[PDB]
């Protein structure tokens, strides 16, 4: 999984280690070993979410296999909202998630692609 | 809609409130209520556009329904180029846009997905 | 091509001119004119890669035509891994790549889309 979190919280208002705890949570939620999980956090950005510039965060989740249906993603969404609202001290209206299926031929690892690993 | 703007203009050379004006413009251009529009601006990056590191901006637009054909995207592109050239004091040659269709099952909102809202 | 590189290396640990050298390398590797190549570098981020927050980098490569098969991307991966490991002073285990095919109707340029140019 590849997670990318953009936020207009300044870095010093994002709890230390958030990227590590989100990595562990994503592994658990998505059913993947942590050594397959990736998290990128980009703080201090200028953002509007749902038309408003109050503190907010956007999460993108891309993965092989597990983020391709509405029913699967509904389940994931509830768990990721629970995690992020509490960590970031944000209301549920200040977070949105986008889900993106990936296939093995798209993922470059150790100088090849996952199709050949 | 989810708009993401990357620029090598330093933050202090990006007009104040650009994220608000781009949110309002995107609502009008794309035909969506502003409370459904999201904008993220990432300034101060190191960028080449068309092989050149002169000041530039990259805009990504992901939306349900309205960004899936060449004719639709041509219509949006004209308006977004007009808006961004004037805001950023950039020529049309220093801006590129990428359009990405989304579907409801990909959008996590209030702990579910838009398929069920 | 559109290349986007996220890294938790601080900006002052990313060698000067990396975006220029990556632009030139991408033109050669992907077989595209340099004036069609775009590169964005986002340093100083908070990142976990494969569950570890040691220095790392994530590269996304989006392009018309040339990043759509496992066999093409296997070759591109080897070349881009060779480039990024040496430029960033990172081991092969600290970089991943994602490949994203684009089509001409998705690329906004001079107020239209590339379908019409």
């Amino acid at each position: 999984p590849f997670l990318e979190l953009d936020t207009n919280l300044p870095a010093n208002r994002v709890p230390a280690g958030l990227e590590k705890r989100l990595c562990a949570a994503a592994a658990s939620i998505l059913g993947k070993p942590a050594d397959r999980v990736n998290v990128t956090v980009r703080p201090g950005l200028a953002m509007a979410l749902s038309g408003s510039t109050e503190p907010c965060a956007q999460l993108s989740i891309a993965s092989i296999g597990v983020v391709g249906t509405a029913e699967d993603n509904r389940s994931h969404s509830a768990h990721f909202f629970e995690f992020l609202t509490k960590e970031l001290a944000l209301g549920q209206d200040r977070i949105l998630i986008r889900f993106f299926p990936l296939e093995s031929w798209q993922i470059g690892k150790i100088g090849t692609v996952m199709t050949f690993l």
